[PDB]
């Protein structure tokens, strides 16, 4: 599914994720924006052979297990795929798990090249929150 930005940002609201570690929702919805442009069937290789799934881009070295990442750790506990579903609950599960594992958020590239210190209150304006 891909969805829309106030639609997401509410979604993100009603999971929990408005102020989740100290980051406020326009941040979550500004690393999703780039990091699957809002879609939740997103994947991406990488060049170690670990995949990036769904709306935020999770990779399957440490988080979730895709059968096919030798080596890897299933942090999260669940497939991939269910990373890829319409409903937001596992991304979202896995994210709040990813956040306080101590880099905050620069655990997403897109995030911190694209987000970080720039106004993302603007993702969330004219939303009906």
């Amino acid at each position: 599914k891909v969805f829309g930005r106030c639609e997401l940002a509410a979604a993100m609201k009603r999971h929990g994720l408005d102020n989740y570690r100290g980051y406020s929702l326009g941040n979550w919805v500004c690393a999703a924006k780039f990091e699957s442009n809002f879609n939740t069937q997103a994947t991406n290789r990488n060049t170690d052979g670990s995949t990036d799934y769904g709306i935020l881009q999770i990779n399957s070295r440490w988080w979730c297990n895709d059968g096919r990442t030798p080596g890897s750790r299933n942090l999260c506990n669940i497939p991939c795929s269910a990373l890829l579903s319409s409903d937001i609950t596992a991304s979202v599960n896995c994210a709040k798990k990813i956040v306080s594992d101590g880099n905050g958020m620069n655990a997403w590239v897109a995030w911190r090249n694209r987000c970080k210190g720039t106004d993302v209150q603007a993702w969330i304006r004219g939303c009906r929150l």
